[PDB]
C-alpha cells in the first residue's frame, strides 16, 4: 500500500500553465527579449532511457542553428558519445537543420506562441 509521489516536472508545461498565462508570458518575454525565442523543452512521454531536464523553458537566439541547440540540451543531459539523442520540433529531427531558430518559430510555433520541443531515443 505504496503511495507513489511527485513529480511537478512529469506533469506537461501545458498542464502547469493555463493557455491564458501561457500566451501572456510569451508576449512579456518576446517584448523584453524581440532577439530571442521562447522555447519549452520537455521529455517525451514515453522515453525512460534519457534523465529529465533540470529547466523546462529556454531562451535560444534567433541565429542559433537547430544543430547547435541539439548540441546544448545534449550537454546539459550530461549524455555519453554513444546514448542515443534525437530533439523533435513537430516530430522532425533537427540534428540536420543549420535553418535559425526565427525561421522555424514562424512556421512551427503553439498557438499560445511558445516553440515546444520534446526529446526521446528513437525518432520515433
Amino acid at each position: 500500500e505504496w503511495v507513489n509521489v511527485g513529480s511537478p516536472s512529469d506533469r506537461p508545461f501545458k498542464q502547469r500553465r493555463s493557455f491564458a498565462d501561457r500566451c501572456k508570458e510569451v508576449q512579456q518575454i518576446r517584448d523584453q527579449h524581440p532577439s530571442k525565442i521562447p522555447v519549452i523543452i520537455e521529455r517525451y512521454k514515453g522515453e525512460k532511457q534519457l534523465p529529465v531536464l533540470d529547466k523546462t523553458k529556454f531562451l535560444v537566439p534567433d541565429h542559433v542553428n537547430m544543430s547547435e541547440l541539439v548540441k546544448i540540451i545534449r550537454r546539459r543531459l550530461q549524455l555519453n558519445p554513444t546514448q542515443a539523442f534525437f530533439l523533435l520540433v513537430n516530430q522532425h529531427s533537427m540534428v540536420s537543420v543549420s535553418t535559425p531558430i526565427a525561421d522555424i518559430y514562424e512556421q512551427e510555433k503553439d498557438e499560445d506562441g511558445f516553440l515546444y520541443m520534446v526529446y526521446a531515443s528513437q525518432e520515433t
